[PDB]
C-alpha cells in the first residue's frame, strides 16, 4: 500500500490528486491518504478530512487553527493530529508512516516542504516548479546529500519526459543529477505547450489585454497564478529551465512548440534521432497518478484516448515578439548562477500586478528584464545551509527590485 | 563489437540495414557485418562484398554459385567464406562470431533461416512479418526452447512499439513470450498505417485498380510483394497478428489506425490510460538500427525530426468495407489454429495474381476468404519438428487452395 501525504490538498494539483486516488482506490485499495495540509481553506479542508479520514491535518495559517479543530469534531470515530505552520509540515515530513508527498503548494513558497520532504528520504511527486527554477543547484546538492530521497515530476511536460524514458536507465540515476541526459541518451527536448489563450492576437492587441480576458477560457483549468503564466508563456519560460534542473538537458537542446490541441505533452528525441512522446487527453490525473506509482502503472478507469476522434493534431513555433518572457527565461537559463531564482521571483511580481491590473501585458516581460540585469551574481556557497539563505535572499532581493521598477514607472 | 549478419542483403530492407550500419561506422566503429546472404543478385552482392567484405557469402541460387566466386576473387586482399544453399544459411546460423542476424528475407521462404537462427541462440532482428503471421505459435514453443535467442522486430508499427515499452520491464520477458503484455502494463495498441495509395477511392473506383497503381506508391522503395499488400491493406491485417503473437496482446484491444503523414509509427495504451508513441520521419533504418542496438541506442547523423515544418498530424479509422483484407485478418487471427498460416498462403498467391493482372482488386478477398471458409481446424501438434512440417503442409495446401479457386474463375 502507497503511503501518501497532500500538500496543498485544496487546489488544483491537490484535487486532481484526491480524485485519482479516489477513483483508483475503488478498482482496488492501493492509497493510503495520511496527511493533508492546506493554508487557509479550512472549510475544504474540513470536507476532504470527512471523507479521506488522513492520520494528520496541518492548516499553515495559525489563524483559522482553532476553527479547524471545532469543525473537525464533527466527525465521529475520528482523532486526527492536528498542526499547522512550519511546524505542522515537518513533523508530517519526519512521520515514518509516509512513504510519497505530493507537492501542490504554489510559488516558491512550495519550496519550504519541498527542502523537508527531501530531507527525510521521501519520494517527493513534485508539482511546484517554482523551487526547481528558483533552488535548482540547492534541491541537487539536497539529493546528494538524502540518497533515498527522489524527485518524480508531476509538471505534465515533464511527467510526459520521464514517462519516455527506459527505467533500466532512470534507475541508474535520478531527476535532477548531473548526466541524467547522458545515461538516458536524451539528445533534444520538445517541449509542447497550449499556447494559451492569447497565441492568436496581434501586437497591438497584446497590447491591451486584461486578466480577465486570461482568466476566463474554460479551457485552462489550473490556479490563477499559473494561469497567467500561462498566458504571457512564462509559464513554458519556466519550464524550459524546469526541463534543464531535472534532466540535465543543455538549453541549445530544449525547443519550445506550440501544440494546441494539448494531446502530446511533450516528446523526447533520443541520440539516435528517435523520438518518443507521451499523449492523453489535457488531465493531469495522468502525470500526479504516476509520479505515485513509478517505476509500476496501475489500472485506472479514465477515458481512453480516442486518436481517429482527435483527428488532427498542430504544431508550431512560438514567436518570440509576442511572447518575450520565453526569451528572457532561456536568457536567465543560460546565464545560470542565480539568475533562475531572480527570473521567477521577479515574474511572482509582475504576475500579480498584471492579475490585478496594475499594469499592461508588456510591462510583464520590462520588468523581469531590468529585475535580471540589476542582478550581480554571486559566488554559490558550497555549504548547504549558507545555499538555502543565498536563494532565499536574493529571491527576497528580486521581489523588492520589480517593486521598485514597477513603483518608478507607476 | 557488434557481429551481425545481413539475409536478404540486395532487397529493400537489407539495403537499409547496410545504409545506417554504413553510416553508424563512421561515428563510432560499432559493427561488424560477418555475413551477406542474398537470392540470386550475384553484382549487387559483389559490390557490397567490396564494401564491407564479410567473413561470409551466400547466394540460396547454387546456379550463380562459380558467378559469385569469379567476381569476388576482383576484391583486393579479401579471401571470404563462399556458400551456397541451405547449407550455407546453416553454416552462417551456426557461426560463433556471429550475434545478431537482420532476416531481410522475403515471405513464407523468411521462416526458413529465422528457424535456424533461433536453433543457434541469435538474436534474430526480424523484418519478415510472414514467418510470424504463419507460425508465430511454433515460434513460441522454439524460443521457449532456445533460452537465449530474441525475436526483436524490425517492421516500423512493431519496432515503434517496443521502442515505447519501458525496457525495465521488456528485459523481464522476451517477444512472444507469455504474458509480455500483463509484464508491461499493455492495455491496447494503435497500429498506424500509411493506408496505402488507395485510402480516398470509392468503392466503384476500387473495383477498377490495378497493380501498376499500388506500384507506383513511392518516396521509399519496397519490395513487390509488401507494396501490393500496403495496397490491400493486407499488410495491415498480416501486422494486427504479428502484434498479436509477439506482444501477446488480444485482438480486441488491437486498433488499426489510418495516419498519412506516417510520423507517428504506432502507439501503446498503458493500463493507466497513458499513450506513449514513436515517431521519426518514415524511414526504415530507426527500426532496423534499434534492433541491432537494443536495449542501448547509439549516435546518428540522421535529419532532426522537425515537428513545426511537419506541421499537422492526422488520424481516421480504415473502412473495412473498402478494406476487407483486414476484416478477414482480424478473423482469421481470432479462431487461431492454422487459419493465419492459411491467410497467409492464399494471400502470396492472391498478391501476385494482382501483381501480374489476372485478377482484380475484390478478387484478392475473395480468394483469401474461401480459402480459409475451406480450411478446417487441426489438432495442433506437440514437438516442433512435427509443427513444422504441419505448417509446411498447411501453407502448401492453402496455396493449392487459393490457385484452384482462380482456376476455376478465370
Ligand atoms: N494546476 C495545475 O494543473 C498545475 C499546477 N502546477 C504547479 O503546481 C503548483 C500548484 O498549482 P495550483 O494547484 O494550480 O495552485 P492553486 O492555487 O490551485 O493551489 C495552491 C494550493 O497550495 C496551498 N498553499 C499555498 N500556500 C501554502 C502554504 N504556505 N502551506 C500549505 N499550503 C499552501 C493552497 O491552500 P489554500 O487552499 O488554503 O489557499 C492550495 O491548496 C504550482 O506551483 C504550479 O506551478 C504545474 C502544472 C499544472
Ligand atoms: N521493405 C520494407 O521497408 C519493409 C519490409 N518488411 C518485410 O521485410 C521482408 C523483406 O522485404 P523487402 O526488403 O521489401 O523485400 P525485397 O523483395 O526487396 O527483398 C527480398 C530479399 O530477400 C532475398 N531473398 C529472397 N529469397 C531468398 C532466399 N531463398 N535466401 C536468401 N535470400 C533470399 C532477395 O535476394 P535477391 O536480391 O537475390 O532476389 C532480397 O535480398 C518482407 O518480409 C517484408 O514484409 C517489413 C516492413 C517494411
Ligand atoms: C488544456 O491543456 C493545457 C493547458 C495549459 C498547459 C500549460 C499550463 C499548465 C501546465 O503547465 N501543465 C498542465 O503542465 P501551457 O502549455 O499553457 O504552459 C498545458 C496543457
Ligand atoms: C511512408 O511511410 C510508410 C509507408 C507504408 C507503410 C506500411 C507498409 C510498409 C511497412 O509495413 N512498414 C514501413 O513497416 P502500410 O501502413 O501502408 O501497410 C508504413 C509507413
Ligand atoms: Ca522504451
Ligand atoms: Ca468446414
Ligand atoms: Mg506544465
Ligand atoms: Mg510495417
Amino acid at each position: 500500500p502507497i503511503n501518501v501525504a497532500i500538500f496543498g490538498s485544496t487546489g488544483s494539483i491537490g484535487t486532481n490528486a484526491l480524485n485519482i486516488i479516489r477513483e483508483c482506490n475503488k478498482i482496488e485499495n492501493v492509497f493510503n491518504v495520511k496527511a493533508l495540509y492546506v493554508n487557509k481553506s479550512v472549510n475544504e479542508l474540513y470536507e476532504q478530512a470527512r471523507e479521506f479520514l488522513p492520520e494528520y491535518l496541518c492548516i499553515h495559517d495559525k489563524s483559522v487553527y482553532e476553527e479547524l479543530k471545532e469543525l473537525v469534531k464533527n466527525i465521529k470515530d475520528y482523532k486526527p493530529i492536528i498542526l499547522c505552520g512550519d511546524e505542522g509540515m515537518k513533523e508530517i515530513c519526519s512521520s515514518n508512516s509516509i512513504d510519497k508527498i505530493v507537492i501542490g503548494i504554489d510559488s516558491f513558497q512550495g519550496l519550504y516542504s519541498t527542502m523537508y520532504a527531501i530531507m527525510n528520504n521521501k519520494i517527493v511527486a513534485l508539482a511546484n516548479k517554482e523551487s526547481i527554477v528558483s533552488a535548482g543547484f540547492f534541491l541537487k546538492k539536497l539529493l546528494n546529500i538524502h540518497k533515498n530521497a527522489k524527485i518524480i515530476p508531476v509538471d505534465s511536460e515533464h511527467s510526459a519526459i520521464f514517462q519516455c524514458l527506459d527505467n533500466n536507465k532512470v534507475l541508474k540515476t535520478k531527476c535532477l543529477q548531473d548526466n541524467f541526459s547522458k545515461i538516458n541518451n536524451i539528445n533534444k527536448i520538445f517541449l509542447c505547450s497550449s499556447g494559451g489563450p492569447f497565441q492568436n492576437l496581434t501586437m497591438d492587441e497584446l497590447k491591451n489585454v486584461t486578466s480577465e480576458n486570461a482568466l476566463k477560457h474554460p479551457k485552462w483549468k489550473m490556479g490563477k497564478k499559473i494561469t497567467i503564466d500561462s498566458a504571457t508563456m512564462m509559464n513554458k519560460g519556466l519550464e524550459v529551465i524546469e526541463t534543464h534542473f531535472l534532466f540535465d538537458v543543455d538549453y541549445n537542446d530544449i525547443e519550445v512548440i506550440v501544440h494546441k490541441e494539448c494531446i502530446i505533452h511533450s516528446c523526447v528525441e533520443f541520440i539516435d534521432k528517435s523520438v518518443i512522446s507521451q499523449m492523453y487527453y489535457p488531465d493531469m490525473q495522468i502525470p500526479i497518478l504516476y509520479s505515485l506509482t513509478w517505476p509500476d502503472r496501475i489500472k485506472t478507469n479514465l477515458k481512453p484516448l480516442d486518436l481517429a476522434q482527435v483527428s488532427t493534431l498542430t504544431f508550431h513555433k512560438p514567436s518570440l515578439e509576442h511572447f518575450p518572457c520565453i526569451k528572457l527565461a532561456y536568457q536567465a537559463g543560460i546565464k545560470g548562477n542565480f539568475y533562475p531564482t531572480v527570473l521567477n521571483a521577479s515574474n511572482e511580481i509582475a504576475n500579480n500586478l498584471f492579475l490585478n491590473n496594475k499594469i499592461k501585458y508588456f510591462d510583464i516581460s520590462s520588468i523581469i528584464s531590468q529585475v535580471l540585469e540589476s542582478f550581480n551574481s554571486q559566488k554559490v556557497s558550497e555549504n548547504s545551509e549558507d545555499l538555502m539563505k543565498q536563494i532565499l535572499q536574493i529571491h527576497s532581493w528580486a521581489k523588492d527590485k520589480a517593486t521598485d521598477i514597477y513603483n518608478k514607472h507607476n
